[PDB]
């Protein structure tokens, strides 16, 4: 629905998997009144992550929520190659580096209410049979200081009809620091696999990003730092076998670590659901104002 002529290229945003965003000004009557907009574009444009790209338009395609980021339209250019993904720009970037930034003026309430937010969204998703497979605050972006969105869905599947997880194994490194037991172990990914990555993002949040305190470090220090390769993986798989987890962050109150912690249960059917991790936040959030 954009023309190529009219996508003026401004910044680059950042660099994904195999994609990369680009912070353009969409602006057809060249006069400099044309829109600011966000392009995701593939680096690689393989067969295989050209089918994959567009599964990830059509589904970002059928999500409206206000915690979603907002789907614009797509760019052919030439013949169908390097397709492009045209979303709405946030201003204030991914809530990782905004919360980095702001950390001496966001307090509690407003992580829960961020908190919440994101629950709302992953719940949205869930309606949908969607798994998304990536949650984390470097996918969350920042609107204004009172809305994030649920901002990249390169990795969402679509549940199958017949069945409750998804099983997918990919070619090329992946967040294992994020993913659930089942998901290192089986690639099973799943709603119950989204809320043990949903409670690691609690965790980033409330650690304020602070990079010593960032799952990979703290899980690389638990685990030992001489681990290499393939062996990371399987100490890490262990480590959760034997209820080895993250640590309570720095002034974080028991109930916001015990939310954590109910959210990274082994048992897959005993992991809360987001509506009752919202409802928990939200009471938690009352309670505190
Ligand atoms: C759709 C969209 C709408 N608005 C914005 N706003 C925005 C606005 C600003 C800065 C910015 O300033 N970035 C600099 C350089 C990169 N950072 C590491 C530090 C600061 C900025 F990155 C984004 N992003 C969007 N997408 C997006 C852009 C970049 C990235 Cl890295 C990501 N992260 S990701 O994991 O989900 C993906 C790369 C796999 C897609 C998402």
């Amino acid at each position: 629905q954009f023309e190529e002529r009219h996508l003026k290229f401004l910044q680059q945003l950042g660099k994904g998997n195999f994609g990369s965003v680009e912070m353009c000004r969409y602006d057809p009557l060249q006069d400099n009144t044309g829109e600011v907009v966000a392009v995701k574009k593939l680096q690689h444009s393989t067969e295989e992550h050209l089918r994959d790209f567009e599964r990830e338009i059509e589904i970002l395609k059928s999500l409206q929520h206000d915690n979603i980021v907002k789907y614009k339209g797509v760019c052919y250019s030439a013949g169908r190659r390097n397709l492009k993904l045209i979303m709405e720009y946030l201003p204030y970037g991914s809530l990782r580096d905004y919360l980095q930034k702001h950390k001496e003026r966001i307090d509690h309430i407003k992580l829960l209410q961020y908190t919440s937010q994101i629950c709302k969204g992953m719940e949205y998703l869930g309606t949908k049979r969607y798994i998304h497979r990536d949650l984390a605050t470097r996918n969350i972006l920042v609107e204004n200081e009172n809305r994030v969105k649920i901002g990249d869905f390169g990795l969402t599947k679509v549940l199958p009809q017949d069945k409750e997880y998804y099983k997918v194994k990919e070619p090329g490194e992946s967040p294992i620091f994020w993913y659930a037991p089942e998901s290192l172990t089986e690639s099973k990914f799943s709603v119950a696999s989204d809320v043990w990555s949903f409670g690691v993002v609690l965790y980033e949040l409330f650690t304020y990003i602070e990079k010593s305190k960032s799952p990979p470090a703290e899980f690389m220090r638990m685990i030992g730092n001489d681990k290499q390769g393939q062996m990371i993986v399987f100490h890490l798989i262990e480590l959760l076998k034997n209820n080895g987890r993250l640590p309570r962050p720095d002034g974080c109150p028991d109930e916001i670590y015990m939310i954590m912690t109910e959210c990274w249960n082994n048992n897959v059917n005993q992991r809360p659901s987001f509506r009752d991790l919202a409802l928990r936040v939200d009471q938690i959030r009352d309670n505190m104002a």
